[PDB]
């Protein structure tokens, strides 16, 4: 009494109630400080706040004896909005307190019982949360951040609101214990009421840290916490989140987190920030000097800075040096959202820890334990680390033009070279891949895989826990599939601390000696068992993947915790963020061999000979019988097929006519000479030499650019003589000889030009920086590009403009040559940051150099830009154009186009934009910049109808650009509904019939943008063809039909549902398909995905007249834009790729992979004739004369690769078996020898 102020009043009321709601508390405690400080807190709410007021009622846990006291108790429990009870310790009055509590418990909007007897614990509750999920305190509390991952996200934050109250509580002081009450009214009893820029933030502490060192000292301190945690030597991560909530106090999953890195023995550093330039705190709290972090994860789901600035962003990330890691909050709390969102850390150059009742648990050790793995990276010395390299497809029958055992070797070599611990390096790349593959030429005896590892039923079963979830599609272990009967295989070989592993096929086509009725398919025991040994036996610290492998289309035990790091292809970007998104992946970048024009050979030659001498023959006299030598010859390579050529003699001709005859030949030969394409693989960090670089930097020399304020070569040439480039081409196209000539000679002029500058900075030899920026001027002489513009007879072209072109040439010659790609690898092995990068085409956007970086696509509201709506209107225009000018002159009614989205990151939306144009849409950019509106054009503005369309989006422009298929959506719809003439208005037109027919809505009947169900990919028809796994045709057009049916809905987002009814009655209406094509690298041949999604032959099918549809293919790589038919388009990669000598003896040079390409674009050929009927009988023939009649020939290619031959022989069988190649019994006979040869090498008699 004397030595502690106690109070006679129990009970505090407030004066005067008012327009504010009452909170009714009552309180049992021991402590009369505590008393004493509620009474307080109540006392200064009810004089301050206008819209709360609060009664408390409550009683020393003593006083509950005189039953005057323990029945107003009662009586007030009963009325009571919060109940609040502490260190009751005495049975005979805690039985009562519960008799009291009991009943009104669902009443209550709360009841909190601090630390005091089991029985009044029970009592507790707070939303979803009771005891069924000082120092006594301090236990209690830091327990409580321990169960937040065992339970639903919702039911966490109650847990949470239960710890930070506890928190408050034993705090003590009156704001505590006025904020304890506020966030209880806040939270559980009145929701529609009440409610430092950075620092750093633990939940465990009261008081906010804005300094490292005042954290570390508080840290230290921390008695509930090991040793280990406090070492400076301790694996230490970084966080980023929002101080939203924080204040919210809306922290569940961000406590967890902390909980989960500091159980598995990480020091943690959480920074925050009320603002979004994230780089301050980064830069502020990361740091002491130093970087003080191992690894950061961002939790905001943003950009680290801003418009959202990457550049500031990159050099921030770049001098801390540490993988950056992004958890989307969405992952914890929807599809146009997540593709927004993701996206903008992926620009950051984020890797994402996160695959896209459930408990947090999955998603909190899942993030913990993968950057932890990328810590043990930063700290295990070099000589223990361990890299396992992973490699799909060998023997085959992936990853682009990549020489996969010639890239490996390499990187084992800079491994060694660099301390890392490599043993037994063999002498060349061959005798690594003869390690691995033993005899793959099939020599001496049939190729054998090495088997590094057997694992016992035992071992599998104890180290793969989900092994059980296989048994349905796959039997028992071992099974049939990487078994010696007893065991599963391991296929791979160990060179010291690094592993080659071969993984298996997948097995979607699943067990053949087993019957299946599941519609969920899982990886066989072999494809699991080979990841099984990667992570827990042989126990990687990280693993190498090359392209796509096997998985990511086909679950985060497979990938585990280690860093997963890809070498993917500059040029796929879309196929990459595919992988960072599936499959954990950090992508580094590798180049494409460097191109080089695919040139004339044989035939094609020989004609180019011939119109050489029509010059001199015609001012001769005799320019005559040229021309129909000129024609008997271009005949004789099918261009007949591509050139309009009569049968009527050059006699029977005007002049005129006779040289346009010649004009179209020749503007066709040209486009195959000049065709820009890589001639065989690339070796990772293998550059190519200037003179290698010549032809890429051409056509970066051939394309206006704005952004660099600079202009293509031959648009400055044209200028110089009063001409355009833009009539150049369409003269050109039209087959006009003087213009043919004009633009070869123009092309010729800059090729010599631009050679001329490699030339000077090769014999400068480093003694300059930049030749380009030399002042030839000041010494009398022009630079050696403006003499060869004046040798090469254009004297007159506009030096300033040429200036800056000519700098921006040289930087990019030092970038395509730059050797970064090894690097890149070491950086991410040593744990450091990878510098991110765009992917795209380097052509078209240089910014794509140099290699080695990580990756990423575009922000999805980026496209299309006002660049790219141009360039689509021309597209659309030559389109009609030209599917008019083969039909009456009449315009389609539906155009059946596919989108992609790798081209439309490489164009920045032109496809898509293409698609916008035919129904007379454009897209509307806010103010920022964003694309996410879109209007119809009025009828003046398209100058024709709206054209009706079906738009097959890929399962990856689903994923990537679902935003997008928003827009189109919204478009087609706007366009059924708009008030025209059905005659100006295709869309209106079938819609209205449609919905007649359907009985529905003429918006309903609108619906056009289909793609596969959502975590699907492709029709099917890429496996089947690949598999020889199909009958006739229908079986490919019936799994169409099945799979890529699904209606995205811009009125309905969410719901993607299977439409069938809408697909095949819109199909029905096609007259014409279209695609774009990618690149010259990735054109129809190289891949089988564009075939994949061909509805040519479907339409056939569903139309009632059963007329096939016009193909086009779209091509706008060069500055001369071409729609090609299907057909043109086929016949051009047969003249540039399979029957070009230069191509097939480029990728011959790199020995047994270079076979598996040709193998390739013969079977990528076959799709087509099942898909389109587009393949010529030539081509098949051609390809037997090339490969299989030449004895030297078929003995090189058998020997080279047994596998990859056996293949292309199957293949020109299989076309000849369903009628798609017609040819001499010879020829098959011939073939069903070799086939009965190569089978015996590799299977044995």
């Amino acid at each position: 009494m004397f030595t502690n102020v106690k109070s006679t009043i129990r009970r505090v009321d407030p004066e005067a109630l008012n327009g504010r709601q009452l909170l009714k508390v009552v309180y049992v405690v021991l402590e009369s400080q505590y008393q004493s400080a509620l009474s307080a807190a109540v006392r200064n709410i009810n004089r301050t706040n206008s819209s709360l007021a609060i009664q408390l009622t409550g009683y020393l846990i003593e006083e509950l004896r005189d039953p005057e006291n323990y029945a107003n108790f009662k009586h007030d429990v009963s009325e009571a909005n919060l109940f609040i009870a502490s260190l009751i310790f005495i049975e005979d009055l805690a039985d009562k307190v519960v008799e009291a509590v009991t009943p009104y418990r669902d009443n209550l909007d709360a009841a909190i019982v601090f630390p005091s007897m089991p029985q009044v614990m029970r009592l507790n509750k707070m939303g979803s949360f009771s005891m069924a999920q000082q120092d006594a305190m301090l236990k209690l509390l830091r327990t409580l951040p321990t169960v937040l991952k065992y339970l639903p996200v919702e039911k966490a934050q109650d847990a949470r609101n239960f710890m930070l109250s506890f928190q408050y509580w034993l705090g003590g002081s009156q704001e505590n214990l006025e904020n304890f009450l506020l966030m209880l009214t806040d939270k559980y009893v009145y929701p529609d009421l009440g409610l430092p820029d950075m620092g750093i933030w633990h939940p465990l502490s009261m008081q906010m840290f804005e300094n490292v060192k005042d954290y570390l000292e508080w840290y230290n301190q921390r008695p509930d916490i090991s040793e280990d945690l406090k070492d400076p030597l301790a694996p230490c991560i970084g966080l980023i989140m929002q101080r939203t909530h924080l204040v919210t106090g809306d922290d569940a999953h961000y406590v967890g987190m902390v909980q989960e890195l500091e159980a598995m023995g990480a020091r943690v550093i959480c920074v925050f920030s009320g603002g979004l330039d994230f780089s301050k705190p980064v830069n502020e709290y990361f740091w002491d000097p130093l970087p003080i972090v191992d690894a950061v994860v961002s939790l905001t789901g943003f950009a680290l800075v801003g418009r959202q600035d990457h550049p500031r962003a990159i050099e921030s990330l770049k001098k801390l040096n540490r993988p950056y890691m992004c958890a989307l909050p969405l992952v914890f709390q929807h599809p146009i959202q997540v593709a927004l969102q993701i996206a903008i850390p992926e620009l950051d150059g984020a890797i994402e820890p996160i695959i896209l009742a459930i408990a947090l648990q999955d998603r909190l050790e899942a993030i913990a334990q993968r950057a932890m793995k990328w810590a043990n990276l930063r700290k295990k010395p070099k000589l223990d680390k361990k890299v396992a390299i992973t490699v799909f497809s060998f023997p085959p029958d992936t990853a682009a033009y990549l020489d996969v055992f010639g890239s490996i070797y390499e990187v084992m070599k800079g491994l060694q070279g660099n301390g890392y611990d490599v043993q037994d390096l063999p002498g060349s790349a061959k005798e690594l891949m003869e390690a691995v593959i033993h005899d793959a030429q099939a020599q001496y005896n049939s190729p054998e895989l090495n088997i590094a590892h057997r694992m016992s039923v035992e071992q599998y079963e104890r180290l793969t826990p989900y092994s059980v979830r296989l048994e349905e599609n796959w039997g028992k272990p071992p099974g049939h599939l990487n078994s010696d009967g007893q065991n599963l295989l391991i296929y791979g070989k160990e060179f010291g601390n690094v592993f080659i592993g071969v993984q298996p096929t997948f097995g979607y086509e699943g067990d053949p000696m087993r019957l299946l009725f599941s519609r969920s398919a899982s990886p066989h025991h072999g494809f699991a068992a080979y990841y099984t040994y990667l992570n827990h036996i042989w126990k990687a610290d990280a693993v190498l993947h090359f392209g796509t492998h096997g998985s990511l289309k086909f679950p985060d035990n497979l990938i585990g915790t280690i860093p997963n790091l890809y070498y993917y292809a500059a040029n796929n970007p879309s196929e990459a963020t595919i992988a960072k998104r599936r499959g954990y992946a950090s992508t580094i970048s590798y180049l494409t061999p460097p191109a080089e024009n695919a040139g004339l050979y044989k035939g094609l030659q020989e004609l180019n000979e011939l119109i050489g001498s029509y010059q001199t023959l015609k001012d001769s006299g005799r320019g005559i019988q040229i021309v129909n030598t000129i024609m008997d010859q271009a005949r004789i390579c099918n261009l007949d097929q591509d050139v309009n050529l009569p049968d009527i003699n050059a006699e029977e001709m005007d002049q005129g006519q006779r040289d346009t005859i010649v004009g179209s030949v020749y503007r066709k030969l040209m486009e195959i000479e000049s065709r820009l394409l890589p001639c065989g693989l690339h070796v990772i960090g293998q550059p190519p030499s200037a003179e290698e670089a010549i032809a890429t930097l051409v056509n970066i020399a051939s394309l206006d650019r704005e952004d660099e304020g600079i202009w293509a070569l031959p648009t400055l040439i044209a200028e110089s003589i009063g001409r355009n480039m833009e009539e150049i081409y369409r003269n050109s196209d039209k087959g006009i000889l003087a213009d043919v000539e004009l633009l070869q000679d123009i092309t010729l002029a800059t090729r010599a030009a631009v050679a001329a500058l490699v030339q000077e900075q090769i014999n400068a030899d480093g003694r300059v920086s930049f030749v380009s920026k030399l002042n030839f001027f000041k010494i009398g002489k022009k630079a050696p590009w403006v003499k060869s513009l004046c040798d090469s007879g254009y004297p007159n072209v506009n030096e300033e403009k040429l200036k800056p072109l000519f700098e921006y040439l040289e930087f990019c010659l030092e970038q395509v040559c730059a050797d970064n790609e090894f690097g890149g690898l070491l950086q991410a092995l040593e744990g450091e940051y990878v510098l991110p990068g765009p992917g795209g085409d380097p052509i078209r956007n240089p910014n794509v150099l140099p290699t080695g970086k990580n990756i990423h696509a575009l922000d999805p509201q980026s496209i299309p830009t006002l660049a790219a709506v141009q360039s689509a209107k021309v597209v659309v225009d030559r389109l009609l154009e030209r599917q008019r000018a083969e039909n009456g002159g009449n315009y389609p009614e539906t155009i059946a186009s596919v989108l992609w989205g790798t081209d439309n990151i490489k164009t920045y939306g032109e496809s898509l934009a293409q698609i916008m144009w035919m129904v007379g849409a454009k897209p509307v950019p806010d103010a920022l910049g964003r694309v996410n509106k879109i209007e119809l054009v009025p009828l003046e503005e398209l100058g024709r109808p709206r054209i009706d369309v079906v738009v097959n989006c890929s399962g990856v422009f689903r994923d990537l650009f679902i935003n997008q298929m928003n827009l189109l959506d919204q478009a087609v719809k706007l366009a059924a509904e708009a008030d025209e003439p059905l005659e100006m208005n295709f869309v209106r037109k079938h819609a209205l019939e449609q919905a007649e027919e359907m009985g529905i809505g003429v918006r309903e009947a609108a619906t056009r943008i289909f793609s596969n169900a959502s975590g699907s990919y492709s029709s099917n028809v890429n496996l089947a063809v690949e598999n020889s796994s199909w009958e006739d045709e229908s079986e490919l057009q019936e799994m169409y039909l099945k799979r890529k049916s699904f209606a995205f809905n811009s009125d309905n987002p969410g719901m993607m549902d299977q439409n069938r009814d809408m697909f095949e009655r819109a199909l029905k209406t096609a007259d014409a398909t279209f695609q774009n094509l990618d690149s010259s690298e990735i054109s129809l041949t190289d891949v089988s995905h564009y075939f994949d999604s061909d509805p040519t032959k479907l339409i056939s099918t569903l139309r009632d007249d059963g007329k096939a549809p016009a193909a086009y293919i779209a091509d706008t790589t060069t500055a001369n834009a071409q729609v090609r038919t299907l057909s043109e388009t086929v016949r051009l990669d047969a003249r540039t790729k399979l029957l070009n000598p230069k191509w097939y003896e480029g990728m011959l040079s790199h020995g047994y992979e270079g076979v598996r390409e040709l193998s390739k674009r013969l079977v990528n050929t076959m799709g087509w004739s099942a898909t389109a009927g587009a393949v010529d009988n030539w081509v098949y023939e051609d390809a037997n004369s090339t490969f299989i009649k030449d004895e030297e020939m078929c003995k090189r290619l058998m020997d080279l690769n047994p596998n990859s031959f056996r293949r292309m022989v199957s293949t020109l069988l299989e076309v000849n078996g369903r009628g798609y190649w017609e040819t001499s019994d010879e020829n098959l006979e011939r073939l069903q020898e070799l086939y009965q040869e190569v089978e015996d090498r590799i299977e044995g008699v």
